């Protein structure tokens, strides 16, 4: 299309906000199947359902009879796309294990991070493996104090530390708001310097805020579905913007690293 | 400022909004034109291009002018003028009693269009004490060098001026109100991703021009500018800093006349 | 090739420094001879030979038949290669000016810049052709409020300003050493985010003092000899370095805009 | 100090590439200090002398009977300042550890990084302490991938992790010579950017092939003397450029992980 006359062209790329996320959380799934090393497990306990725990739990359910996503907000059921993970929000999960027998998970991956799942609650299983997400990218102060990933990896006889990073730049956090953010941020920066490109549009917004603060996933899908850049340029760059995102989302690296316990 | 996911991250919402970024651009264009006018008085004062900056411009000149035209070859662009002393004429209706009339005959006549915009032909057909035209051009760029014909619109006025906007220290593509802001907010980005405790950094873009041309929406358009330029996720306060960040990106613009001396 | 141990390589780039100072002062003397449109002269004066300076002249030889440098450093001499193009020292040309006739250029060039020649020293010539070199690159203050290009586009039938920046990148001037030293940083950024690099060296340092504050010509050129970067990398980047540094030159863009009577 | 006219002033840092190599330096030895807990030792044994293993060796002298610096480079034996140090080469070390008793340290410590001592070395010692210096930075799959951090940390009761990262900066390697070489080229980008700077040069060479290539140890520490960088500027910026050094040396953060082996 044009922009404000024929003298100017306006690309959106082809390449989607939701198409980044799901190539990143598809990095974290593969990590976690690579680690489990195709073991079969009777009953799969996931914490968080946003932004990556709804298919990582898809995932599991190949090997895993159960699968069960554990999230302290009740509407994030509506994250889930396969009606095959059960959703369980934190108190009724809290309230099973005291009064049940039905939670006894062989397998539980944390994927809450900052300010998420207490050790005490992690303490309350006997998994033969223990996954937890390292909220942590590269090196921030703050962020390090505030972490606790360590003192979460006190269960399980197999323990694993999930960690995620772009190759060769710079992110605050593993988590895939952030790496999108992060991608898409970086890819504006280059495209800007193509030739004949006026400006670029990053199509951002606080998306955590409508899925947390107004509680609307629909919304927050739909959200999603938004060309991640907009460019005014004079000359065609379609091309070079898919190039720009695509090499960006490839520095995306996710693996498990196994915490060494031998007792 | 608020709790993010959970009450361990925060979530600060600038308090400059995109529109204040939008308006201290034009005032300094606006005031760039008033210095070189130098206090001089005109009977009528025609402004080609009433987006971005021209609407601001145009009342700005109704101080020391008589009467002032906005001239835009998009009707629907009378809605983003503010002030009624400003009278609007589509391209047609100009040209049309350009031909068939004598109530137009400026002694100021200013060209905003920039890229593809006014034709040297039409500014040939007046005779005004004063000729500003808009550059523009940014910072080297080849594609946008090429299309670009100030230099052949400067063919009228006793006076000729070239309005020229820059970013000290930083690239910038042109000197468009909607480019400069744009640039401002990803700069601003960058820099506060960098702040201690910071998750990451959103500027709350998305491609405005499109409301305003595409859907041809100006009301859209001004409640899209409401929103904060910038939205952090972060362990501590950031909220100064960010401020601060914000306004030294803006303090970087310098809008200036430069006149195209002539005999 | 190996670094620290044979786990690591070094790789010095092919490029050196003269490689990409030659580039650029070829691209500001293309911009001239296309300004020129093979016009011929008789008396060519050019204010300035270092760091293009040098080049130009030697690039003025074809259509002017006398081609003149003139410079404030007299050991400045050192930097022309040619024999062909004439040396003046600033205080030789003002007093030949004032009690001679030799000296009535049809082509004046003034690539000065900052606090350079000065516009009262051009008026005292009347060329067929003017070209001033406007140090000002990117949008600074300070630099814009120092430069006086306009004042000294004075004189001449034909008056035109040279004009050089690099496309999509900021720089702060137009000057030949700034061009390379930007071009070097920013190719540096860029071959350290490839993969396996450890860390890129850009092999700079401050050159324009060996010229003007040793007054030693003949060691500065011996500086640019050296490679431009040098990358420690677990694996082969060669080509890619190269790719990264030769695509940095391409952006460089000269050209001399004309200045309307 | 003037260019190339008394318009233009040339600024050459006050701080050295030897001060910014020394503050690295300096935070590693403070990193393993502080993980040590004023434990005192009577044989500490430090693999690799270059670049920070000399000062690190120095600091170990208050509560260590005997420091011993091993490397594989004889002619490195130069870099330690203080005779207190012993220096062994790899075939004397390796030599006397079969045909004697005299090596036996409580106390070990590996700085070698990247192709460095083999974990098979590392197992013939029996130390209370182990401290493997981590040479990986920010993510690079290329420097991941030959690391072999973890395999290393095979022997002490106590096993420590030396990790040293520039905070909201991206960097390789935790290697001295790669931060110091960071640190200067990111002043130089801000550098650049004050008003009134032509140009700013960082004052670098491959300082690594003066030890390696050339064996000299003498001319390395005379090449480190050298200011960090130089500046051509219409104005004065000297305040601004030790400023920004200055902040950019403060990101280096070094820190000793403890590894628990619980047995
Ligand atoms: N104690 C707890 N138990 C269960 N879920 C929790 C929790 N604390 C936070 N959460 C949930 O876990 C998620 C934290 S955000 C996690 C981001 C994820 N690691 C990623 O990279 O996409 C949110 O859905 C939040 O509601
Ligand atoms: N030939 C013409 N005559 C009148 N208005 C025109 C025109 N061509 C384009 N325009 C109008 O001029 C504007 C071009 S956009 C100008 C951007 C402006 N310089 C800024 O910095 O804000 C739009 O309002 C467009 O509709
Ligand atoms: N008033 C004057 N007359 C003649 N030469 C001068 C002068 N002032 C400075 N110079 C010389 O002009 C040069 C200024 S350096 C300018 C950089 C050059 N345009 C480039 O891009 O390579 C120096 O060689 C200096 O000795
Ligand atoms: N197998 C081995 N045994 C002992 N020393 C070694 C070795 N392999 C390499 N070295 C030495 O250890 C140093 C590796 S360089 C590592 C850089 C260091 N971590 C820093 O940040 O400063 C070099 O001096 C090298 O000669
Ligand atoms: C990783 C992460 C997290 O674990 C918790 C939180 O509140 N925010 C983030 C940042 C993000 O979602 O990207
Ligand atoms: C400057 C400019 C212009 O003159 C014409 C156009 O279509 N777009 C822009 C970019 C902008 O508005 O920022
Ligand atoms: C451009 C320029 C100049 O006009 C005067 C001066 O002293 N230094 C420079 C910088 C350079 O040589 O690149
Ligand atoms: C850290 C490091 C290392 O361990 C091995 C090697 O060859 N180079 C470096 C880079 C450096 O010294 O910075």
């Amino acid at each position: 299309n044009y922009g404000i006359t024929e003298s100017v062209k306006t690309t959106r790329s082809k390449i989607k906000i939701k198409d980044i996320v799901s190539d990143v959380v598809e990095k974290k799934a593969n990590a976690i199947k690579y680690f489990l090393e195709g073991e079969e497990f009777k009953q799969a306990i996931v914490f968080g359902a946003y932004l990556s725990g709804s298919y990582i739990a898809y995932s599991l359910l190949k090997d895993c009879e159960e699968v069960i996503i554990v999230d302290i907000q009740p509407h994030l059921k509506d994250i889930l796309f396969n009606d095959g993970i059960k959703f369980m929000d934190l108190n009724k999960l809290q309230l099973e294990l005291r009064n049940g027998t039905s939670i006894n998970p062989d397998l539980v991956i944390d994927l809450t991070g900052i300010g998420g799942v207490s050790p005490d609650l992690i303490s309350k299983f006997n998994p033969k493996v223990l996954i937890v997400e390292d909220p942590k990218g590269n090196h921030d102060k703050g962020i390090s104090k505030i972490d606790n990933t360590d003192k979460r990896l006190c269960v399980g006889a197999k323990k694993g530390v999930l960690k995620t990073y772009r190759s060769s730049k710079f992110s605050k956090t593993s988590g895939t708001m952030t790496l999108v953010v992060d991608i898409i941020m970086d890819s504006c920066r280059e495209i800007n310097e193509l030739d004949s490109v006026l400006y670029t549009i990053p199509n951002l917004k606080y998306f955590e805020g409508t899925v947390f603060h107004e509680k609307n996933v629909k919304k927050f899908l739909t959200e999603l579905n938004m060309s991640a850049i907009t460019v005014s340029s004079i000359d065609h760059v379609e091309y070079e913007l898919e190039e720009i995102l695509s090499k960006n989302i490839s520095r995306v690296d996710s693996f498990v690293k196994e915490f060494d316990k031998l007792a």
